């Protein structure tokens, strides 16, 4: 049993919710909280901007400090850094930005690193501002996490969309 709660069920591993995933976190604290991450670590909008006005620019702080130390991240990949306020840990990952041509191909690796964790809040990757179709980025969640995941909608439109749809 876990603290999540008001989703549902799409699978055996994974479940969505509309859901401000800022104030779910809040409520939540869960182990694992992912970011949708750029490889700079630049948490200006979107979900990064959110959750890092959330969290009062600590988590710019550490992340600058994080790429000073390593440089940037793959496409696809990830980084495990604190949750702050919001969680244990951030599961920074980094799906394809279609708005600056990078391969779709790429978005099954992104969520291949969900995989490392035994349960995760996240927002669908590569969705909303990254400009990849949110239908598309919930198939390969679907396809490609093992691990429990609880899905984080921000547009009320788009989650009935995304339910209504879902095969
Ligand atoms: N409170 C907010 C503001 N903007 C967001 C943008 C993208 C995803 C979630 C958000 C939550």
């Amino acid at each position: 049993v876990n603290s999540f709660s008001g989703y549902l069920k799409l699978t055996d591993n994974v479940y969505i919710k509309n859901a401000d995933i800022v104030e779910e976190a809040k409520k939540v604290k869960p182990t694992v909280v992912v970011n949708a991450a750029n490889v700079y670590l630049k948490h200006g909008g979107g979900v990064a901007g959110a959750l890092n006005k959330a969290t009062n620019n600590a988590m710019q702080v550490e992340s600058d400090d994080y790429i000073a130390t390593n440089g940037p991240l793959k496409v696809g990949g990830s980084c495990v850094l604190s949750g702050h306020n919001l969680a244990k840990h951030c599961l920074h990952v980094v799906g394809p930005n279609v708005n600056k041509g990078e391969d779709i191909q790429l978005l099954k690796s992104a969520y291949e690193n969900f995989n490392q964790h035994e349960v995760l809040l996240a927002p669908l990757l590569s969705a909303g501002i990254f400009g990849a179709d949110p239908i598309h980025s919930l198939r390969v969640c679907v396809d490609t996490v093992r691990t429990n995941v609880y899905l984080a909608v921000f547009d009320k439109n788009l989650y009935d969309k995304l339910v209504s749809s879902f095969l």
